[PDB]
């Protein structure tokens, strides 16, 4: 896999400009969506399938969705993220089956 790297964003009128998923069913925290024109987009330094490993020194390896949301939303505007591209893990995540007709 690609090595983790540091990404620094400055929140604005729509926050950091991305969505997270995961932190449930034993899964990591993933970037699911990047808002066109938002800070994440304009930076060019985050993409869908990045795993969020830490936020302002808060370790989100193994974090719940709630813990990750609290770290990201509770942060002030300058957010220092350690992210790692995890395309295969994310692809699996997105294909998981949640409802089955029997």
């Amino acid at each position: 896999s690609m090595e983790p790297r540091k990404v620094v964003l400055h929140k604005g009128s729509t926050g950091l400009g991305f969505n997270i998923v995961g932190g449930e069913d034993g899964e990591g925290i993933f970037v699911s969506f990047i808002l066109a024109g938002g800070p994440a987009d304009l930076s060019g330094e985050l993409q869908r399938g990045d795993q969020i490993l830490s936020v302002n020194g808060i370790d989100l390896r193994g974090a719940s969705h709630e813990q990750a949301a609290a770290a990201l939303k509770g942060a002030g505007q300058t957010v220092t993220i350690i992210a790692q591209y995890q395309p295969e893990d994310y692809a699996r995540f997105e294909a998981k089956i949640h409802e089955t007709s029997v």
